């Protein structure tokens, strides 16, 4: 038997661990690498995991998503609820939009956040 792991170069790419066998050898790849000699950098973005026009970053053994405004989550799958912080004053009804909200103000109030009092005028 030749020990392929004790020759001039590591036959395993991308710093994989070479393990000798009788008649051959095997490679124990680092996370994110595949192939008999760990030749391939797995594309973690190949199944399109980043949603809603997010940018997928193909990294070593992982992906990361960069979300379009108004989206969040690991897959950018969550439409951020802009009504969460109760931005509408005076019990205004809050409507969630994309990276935005709308306030439906009660009688006598107006403005994006229902700030303006009109009760005194009438
Ligand atoms: C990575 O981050 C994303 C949030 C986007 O800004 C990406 O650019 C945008 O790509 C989408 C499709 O994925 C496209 O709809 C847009 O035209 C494009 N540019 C902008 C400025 O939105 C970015 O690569
Ligand atoms: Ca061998
Ligand atoms: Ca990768
Ligand atoms: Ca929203
Ligand atoms: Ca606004």
């Amino acid at each position: 038997d030749v020990d392929e792991c004790s020759l001039g170069a590591n036959p395993c790419e991308h710093a994989g661990k070479c393990i000798n066998t009788l008649g051959s050898f095997e490679c124990q790849c680092l996370q994110g690498y595949t192939g008999p000699r760990c030749e391939i950098d797995v594309n973690e973005c190949v199944s399109n995991p980043c949603q809603n026009d997010a940018t997928c970053l193909d990294q070593i053994g992982e992906f990361q998503c960069i979300c379009m405004p108004g989206y969040e989550g690991v897959h950018c799958e969550v439409n951020t609820d802009e009504c969460a912080s109760s931005p509408c004053l005076h019990n205004g009804r809050c409507l969630d939009k994309i990276n935005e909200f709308q306030c439906e103000c009660p009688t006598g109030f107006t403005g994006h956040l229902c700030q303006v009092d009109l009760h005194h005028i009438l």
